[PDB]
């Protein structure tokens, strides 16, 4: 149906919007603290810590599979990679403060995205 095709289209426009909004997050995290999944061979008890790890890879690779129906699940993967570390990680470390710094800087990319995808639809 033509119905279909158009919610195809928009789920292709949301995909490129969110692609941009992640390099954007990217960016401020110039460190690659949080690129990759977190190792269970080097932190071999990470998931009796955290249940549900996120990293930027995982998101990209969900991206491109179109697996973001809107912004509010994308911030959501988002959140969890800043509130993962900061329960794992203690506040003196390299890894909380690179959290902080994130969260901080990526805020304000996502205060605009949040109104570029009300705005375009």
């Amino acid at each position: 149906s033509m119905e279909q095709v158009a919610m195809e289209l928009r789920l292709t426009e949301l995909t490129r919007l969110l692609r941009s909004v992640l390099d954007q997050l990217q960016d401020k995290d110039p460190a690659r603290i949080f690129a990759q999944p977190v190792s269970l061979k080097e932190v071999p008890d990470y998931l009796d810590h955290i249940k549900h790890p996120m990293d930027f890879a995982t998101m990209r690779k969900r991206l491109e599979a179109q697996g973001y129906k809107n912004l509010h699940e994308f911030e959501e993967d988002f959140d969890l990679i800043i509130d993962n570390c900061m329960k794992y990680n203690a506040r003196d470390t390299v890894f909380y403060r690179a959290a902080v710094r994130l969260r901080d800087q990526g805020g304000v990319v996502l205060r605009q995205a949040r109104r570029e995808v009300d705005s375009i639809g």
